[PDB]
């Protein structure tokens, strides 16, 4: 199965992506060397919506799960929109260890009720 998806180090300074997948690479058009260590914020841009990054903001706060529609950009600066999904990973002891985002490439959600 296709797997756009990225895992990042909430223990390192601001949330480092540690891991990218091939498809990643291929949907972003960045590098693996360009993407290992930078937060994930990176892919935003003008156009991204202020009020869903928060919402995103608070959620690794508070280690909870979302699912949010918002607009990225590619390395070229080609606008997708990214259904992301937040999952919080812990270990054997309930300590969080990691953040997994798998993203979904599309205007799933029309921007017409998006904005409502
Ligand atoms: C595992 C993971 C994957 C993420 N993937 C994306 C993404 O694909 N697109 C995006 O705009 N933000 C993504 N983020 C969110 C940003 O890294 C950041 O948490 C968000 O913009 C809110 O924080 P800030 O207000 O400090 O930027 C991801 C965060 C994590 C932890």
């Amino acid at each position: 199965m296709e797997k756009n998806f990225v895992i990042s180090d909430p223990r390192l300074p601001d949330n480092p992506i540690i891991f990218a997948s091939d498809s990643f690479l291929e949907l972003t058009e960045y590098s693996r060397e360009e993407i290992l260590g930078r937060n994930c914020r990176f892919l935003q841009g003008p156009e991204t919506d202020q009020a869903t990054v928060q919402k995103i903001r608070d959620a690794i706060r508070d280690q909870r799960e979302i699912t949010v529609q918002l607009i990225n950009y590619t390395k070229s600066g080609k606008k997708f929109w990214n259904l992301f999904h937040l999952q919080p990973m812990r270990d054997q002891k309930g300590e969080l260890q990691y953040f997994i985002g798998v993203q979904l490439d599309g205007e799933f959600i029309p921007n017409p009720l998006l904005g409502l």
